[PDB]
């Protein structure tokens, strides 16, 4: 087919061939899960969506390439490892072979209809971006008709005053039913009628501002969809203007290498700048721009690799809005200790704590299921590690802290000849503007559409408080974290891991009182927390007077010298010498007594003080954290389900009232603090509990 | 005494705490209500010089917690506060509320444990925030603090022993800290057994209770202060979406204090009062070098006002209190009350005097508030003297503020047409760093001005609950490499989100000489929020996908132009008629400059407000000089209709907005032309009591 080769020439897959790529990715998903599984054709179904007589979207079986508009959609029903009976989603895509995949009023109204269709059903919306932005046009019927009112008809270079139509021109339009193509004002010059052109409208739709209204409509539709359903974009060919905005508005984006995300093309920018500044569109919106700045969460070598990453990302996501998170137990089961353990005297990659580490003596298992970590936003603000993982089969969002110094290259500005590339270095365990933004972005993306619970392996000394980072608005990005947590609707676990810490500046944005309905905090037996690091605490609270008071209690020499000063019959020069001896003993003891004060301060910063103060739920041992967190998260998910069931019944009541009612239904011998017992009893009694919900609503 | 022989009592002697606050460079907390009294009095003097105020116009009652922990109004002597956080309920008669408006003022007491936040200050701050939230009244926070309270277990300081490696040489180190049986007995005697966690050991035949953790009997030492920080961080994030929130930085604001400034969003920073996370000295200790010289270098106004954290600066505390009171004058007395009308001598019924031209430079502030000329004052769109600019130190490419339109308050966003430049300071931590001057072209959205725009939309919406006018004048977004790398797409997408969330009437008006193109129209189209938005374009505005040069470059090429030369130039036509049977390619050279101007005008003729009206993308095209008269009645009419929509929400359960306005508009009589804004607003206002009665019940 010529349309297929036209798409290939543009560097993309022809739209009607994308469902087959989804079929291949879904088949590969089964092969990776269980090699022995035998798939039948019924495992994957793709039905095209088109508008019926009433303009309502409906599933149809028609020949491919029969689209009368540059936007197409498919409803996919697939049987997957997490949904063996089937899950559904919608795929919207521009047709790059239809008026260069430009967005006209009809493409925008169809895109909006498709977004609303997925939203109404609670199903994910996948967008395949391959376009040229808003459709551009002119009134072509006016091009061979317009006349010029010259200042001097003998000298054209003396200028013109206006453009006009003759009575013949007006008659041509009337004949063709195009009177409304122009707004004219009648005048008479040289005994001839001149219909001065006041505005050009055009009979053809899709020339200008109507395309722009459509752009705004779908920009708004996508902003709304992101809060409602799982949204993702694959940048499969260039994405321009509204197209670039749609990739960001859907938030989750996979960019095929060599496919740019642009606002204005390099050539047009060169025309406005009046010089050859930019060489390509890729220099403006390639992966080295968008993956590095977090607009693109992931890159793909080609379209199939991109479809594979979509399907893999979706494997952590509920089949539709408000369905439970999809459990997918693998051979790495919950009942094992954690093997990889970080130490303060050896450098580690957080990823080893998350997913485990392959060693010479075999695999060292991490907190989460082996092979389950799906890292995203990996090209941007690498000081924080974000991804999806599974805990004994339970999917969740994970935020970890990169302890190693991170460096990023800011490119030389081609528009500034005085500009050179800059290497920025950011210390580990510190939130900077970019990593604070990444953290808040990750919280939002796990919450909206994905509806995942979350674990944050909290390990920050604080925020970067230096001049550059303060000027670069670190306070704004840190505040986004608080907002993102207030909005969170699934269980959250804040866990200060072994070697980890939280201080005055970092604890403020992760404390469970930010969102008491969802959050809970735990600290490892080898974690630390306090307002300041011990060097800061002793500077405020273990000052010279306390240091001297300790020396007087604990040092024989200092105490002896100090007591000699109680003698009221001393010669002044003897007093001066023993007071000089005292001050010399202070100088001698100041370093080691300083170290004692640091140990004294450090002893307050322990998980045992956190437990005693009631600021953490429990102190934990790292090796046992997988076992503990699996049952805690399993129990919370069960309880959250019951809370929501009670919400749909007996009207309005507070969250505290709702769980207290649910927990009153547990056998009296059930210990509310025993997570495994609670989760087990709920699961053995879901149907009995369902009768209680329907009954105790009389 | 000091000083002796003053005519009146020495207030700093009667309350030494007042002197202590002054020594810190700030107003004593208990003296802030008097500053509010002075600012409120000055507000009346500025409104109407002849108004005579009595003491009853202003009342400040301190709020304290009763026996049950409930906030209650009290009259007590200054400095009686048992905690470092104080609050006042203010009832003032103002020009916009002559019968009175109320608000709450929360403030740290810098004299009470250096204004540190302990669990009690945090729980009081939260109680005060909730009190204002429950009443719908504004919450003003006066920040003068040292962040989270830091402490140590003072009862352990004179008891702890050191297990030396060699008791004769302290410098050889120690192993641990311990208590003797006597030390353990001292604690038991004082009911402080729970102050430490110890492990019993025997060394040299003597019991040693090795200190495993220090807890302390005293509250407010560490992590409990951090839980309190998180609580009030979350409380403030919530309050911002609910009530008008503002912060005055009256002395330093540290850690949680810095975060509270940002979480309340609106902030006024007194010059010389820093907003900091970690102090300069502590940062020098961590860096191991003398990098920073002061806290002001990290969080002074040249940092926070230049980056938008501080919306405004103030020369002193009173100037700050004046700016709060002025900002509040545009804000409803409490949540959901109508926006406060304040008509001045500049009434609605006049044309607009200042008009921009296409060939001359202007300050958009002249279009907004007017311009003082040699021949007298040229009135702008809004009431003379009513423009209150905010975020004026940051991203100056966009102009943000509150204004009044015939007395109606609203948020205004305008576009700075002149090139803006900002100085990025040299990073003192990088010796290879130098200050950089960035220049940004006018009428272009860059990362900083796109962020400012979204921030302004949010701040007018939440708490202020103001309607808004955007004088839309952007060519697009900066699509160049630097700005794309600096995530312009992210900041532009915030604009869409901010508009989706907007709950009051919005007017998008492309003013004379103004424009919107493909990239800029996408984020302001009224289909983003059809319930609140409407767009208008001036008769001298422009809009299309690309600028004329862009449209001709693809739709009016060097072949369509030659077909135009053949049709319109007698000389060109004749040479082409001859060849039809090197010389013709010379008439082109002559005609090229003027035919290019003609093709450009052909394209420009499509970009008019008349095409926008014909396409149905704008409500009306308008004439600038008549815009004040038009917008006053349009906004007055919309506010009235919005008020009736909300009143109809208090009736017959749930019904759609479209159903609600259709019902309301069905009540208008035959004499009232629906399209006549003045007639509709007038009829609603005359029949509001009758409608109020008729509605209950109906
Ligand atoms: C330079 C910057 C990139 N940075 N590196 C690392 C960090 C930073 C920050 O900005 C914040 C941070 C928070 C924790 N912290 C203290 O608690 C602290 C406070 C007072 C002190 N006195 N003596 C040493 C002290 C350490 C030290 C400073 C950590
Ligand atoms: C360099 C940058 C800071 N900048 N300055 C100003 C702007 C920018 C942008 O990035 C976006 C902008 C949008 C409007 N625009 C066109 O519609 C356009 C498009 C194609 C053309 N071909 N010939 C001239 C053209 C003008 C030109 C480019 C405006």
């Amino acid at each position: 087919q010529p349309k297929r080769y036209k798409a290939h020439l543009m560097g993309t897959t022809y739209v009607y061939d994308f469902p087959e790529l989804f079929r291949q990715a879904s088949s590969s998903q089964w092969k990776n899960f269980s090699a022995d599984v035998k798939l039948t054709d019924d495992f994957f179904i793709s039905n095209e969506l088109i508008e019926d007589e009433n303009g309502e979207l409906t599933e149809v079986e028609r020949e491919p390439g029969a689209n009368a508009i540059g936007m197409v959609a498919f409803k996919i029903t697939v049987k997957t490892p997490e949904y063996p009976r089937g899950r559904q989603f919608v795929v919207v895509a521009n047709d790059i072979t239809f008026k260069i995949g430009s967005f006209g009023p009809q493409e925008d109204e169809f895109f909006n209809k498709v977004t609303e269709y997925a939203r109404k059903r609670g199903i994910p919306r996948i967008y395949l971006a391959a376009n040229s932005g808003a459709r551009i046009g002119m009134a072509e019927e006016i091009v061979p008709l317009f006349q010029v009112a010259w200042n001097d008809a003998a000298n054209p270079d003396k200028g013109f005053q206006y453009l006009y139509l003759t009575s013949e021109g007006m008659e041509t339009l009337k004949k063709f039913d195009k009177e409304n193509s122009v707004l004219t004002e009648r005048t008479v010059i040289n005994g001839e009628e001149r219909f001065v052109i006041k505005t050009i409208i055009g009979s053809e739709d899709g020339l200008g501002v109507e395309c722009l209204r459509g752009s705004g409509l779908i920009a708004g539709a996508t902003s709304r969809a992101y809060h409602d359903i799982f949204t993702i974009t694959l940048v499969t060919c260039r994405s321009v203007g509204i197209g670039a905005y749609l990739v960001r508005l859907g938030q989750r984006a996979i960019q095929v290498e060599g496919q740019p995300i642009i606002l204005t093309g390099a050539s047009a920018l060169n025309k406005v700048l009046g010089r050859e500044v930019y060489t390509s569109n890729l220099q403006l919106g390639g992966t080295q721009i968008m993956y590095n700045n977090g607009v693109s969460h992931l890159t793909a070598v080609d379209d199939l690799a991109g479809v594979e990453k979509i399907v893999e990302w979706m494997s952590y996501v509920p089949a539709k809005r408000n369905m439970p998170v999809p459990i997918l137990e693998t051979k790495d089961t919950w009942d094992r200790p954690v093997d990889f353990t970080p130490t303060n005297d050896e450098t580690y990659d957080v990823r080893w704590m998350i997913e485990g580490r392959e060693t010479e003596s075999g695999f060292e298992y991490g907190l989460f299921d082996k092979g389950s970590f799906f890292e995203t936003l990996s090209g941007w603000a690498k000081g924080v590690v974000v991804g999806r993982a599974r805990l004994g089969g339970i999917p969740l969002g994970v935020i970890g802290v990169e302890t190693r110094t991170v460096e990023n290259l800011i490119p030389a500005d081609p528009a500034n000849p005085n500009s050179a590339e800059t290497l920025i270095q950011q210390a580990g365990q510190v939130w900077f503007p970019n990593s604070a933004f990444k953290t808040a972005q990750a919280i939002n993306d796990f919450n909206n559409g994905e509806q995942l619970p979350m674990m944050i392996l909290a390990n920050w000394r604080g925020f970067s408080g230096g001049q550059r980072d303060m000027f670069n608005e670190v306070l704004k990005y840190g505040s986004f974290i608080v907002d993102a947590l207030v909005d969170y609707k699934q269980p959250i676990i804040i866990y200060i891991p072994p070697t980890g810490e939280l201080r005055g500046g970092s604890w403020v944005v992760v404390d469970p009182t930010i969102n008491a309905d969802q959050m809970e905090m735990y600290a490892d037996v080898n974690a630390r927390a306090g307002v300041l690091e011990p060097e800061g605490t002793v500077e405020i609270k273990f000052r010279r007077e306390k240091l001297l008071d300790t020396m007087n209690r604990l040092d024989d020499k200092y105490r002896e010298l100090r007591s000699q000063l109680s003698n009221k019959s001393l010669a002044p020069e003897v007093h001066q010498q023993i007071s000089k001896q005292l001050a010399d003993r202070e100088r001698e003891l100041l370093p080691i007594y300083g170290q004692i004060s640091l140990q004294f301060a450090d002893l307050h910063d322990r998980s045992s003080r956190m437990v005693a103060k009631g600021v953490i739920s429990k102190e934990l041992e790292w090796t046992e954290a997988r076992r503990f967190f699996f049952w805690r998260l399993r129990r919370r998910l069960n309880e959250e389900y019951l809370i929501k069931r009670l919400s749909h019944q007996v009207g309005e009541a507070s969250r505290l009232e709702k769980i207290a009612r649910i927990r009153s239904w547990y056998p009296a011998s059930v210990d509310h603090e025993d997570d495994r017992q609670v989760a087990t009893w709920i699961e053995e009694n879901y149907k009995t509990l369902d009768d209680k919900l329907k009954g105790l609503k009389l």
